């Protein structure tokens, strides 16, 4: 158990936790816990490996389950609405299906809780982005403009490389170095594609699951492991949205989590 770094937007209401998903940071959720926190004390969390929380070589959803219940713990919440965004979305069912009496609603961003195979362009993009990562050297020290050339002839969208880049940081020394532990992350690949087993079903939890429309993260085969963990679950496919639905959507974003909580 890391102690997980966070920022509070919001002095009143219940409280509401967002996690992100692999490569990002609370900071992705600035926008949207700008809204929501008229009505909702947002706990925007670091998951570890990420931002500006503590590195460990092991990041299964075990292990960042207990991230999220030690941080629950030592802010003396009672019960909480969370938000997980991919990888942030599985370990939210984890730690909902492990402790579903702490949680009062759950909403899943854009994955599903079984496993994704290698065929599946979630294990394939991810197997890219390590590659990307792993074979840029920070140290050299170049410019930050350096960098994002040098990912210009890996990854094309654009947006990709800039939410890779915000992970980017300067040192001490004046080198530039990654903020995120990518050896971690490497070694964990398999830890974090995996499918939720070994849960007491189903989980008396109400779950809201949004869908991007054009991305495959949730197909109509998830439906029925869906609905096997939480029976009264709802899905909704925001239009017109990829898999960083919450950043190219968010007006909609807001709006069905707005709805659901």
């Amino acid at each position: 158990s890391l102690e997980l770094f966070f920022r509070k937007k919001g002095e009143s209401g219940e409280p509401l936790i967002i996690l992100h998903g692999l490569y990002g940071s609370g900071d992705n959720w600035i926008s949207i816990a700008n809204e929501l926190k008229d009505y909702f004390q947002v706990y925007l969390i670091d998951q570890r490996n990420h931002g500006r929380s503590p590195h460990a070589d092991d990041m299964s959803y075990e292990s960042m389950a207990e991230d999220l219940h030690e941080f629950i713990k030592s802010q003396n919440l009672e019960s909480v609405n969370i938000i997980g965004h991919s990888m942030g979305g599985k370990t939210a069912m984890w730690f909902t299906a492990a402790h579903p009496d702490k949680v009062k609603k759950l909403i899943v961003a854009d994955i599903a809780p079984g496993k994704y195979d290698t065929t599946s362009p979630n294990v394939k993009t991810h197997k890219k982005i390590i590659a990307a990562l792993k074979s840029i050297d920070p140290s050299e020290a170049k410019t930050r403009k350096e960098i994002e050339t040098q990912l210009s002839r890996y990854i094309d969208n654009v947006q990709l490389r800039m939410f890779l880049l915000k992970n980017i940081e300067r040192k001490e020394d004046g080198c530039y170095r990654w903020k995120i532990n990518i050896d971690s992350i490497e070694k964990n690949i398999i830890n974090i594609m995996s499918g939720i087993t070994g849960i007491d079903i189903p989980v008396h939890v109400p779950a809201l699951f949004l869908k991007g429309e054009l991305s495959d993260y949730i197909t109509d085969k998830d439906i029925p492991l869906i609905k096997e963990i939480f029976p009264d679950a709802k899905l909704v496919t925001i239009p017109g949205a990829g898999h960083w639905l919450h950043a190219q959507q968010p007006k909609i974003f807001i709006q069905k989590t707005l709805e659901f909580l």
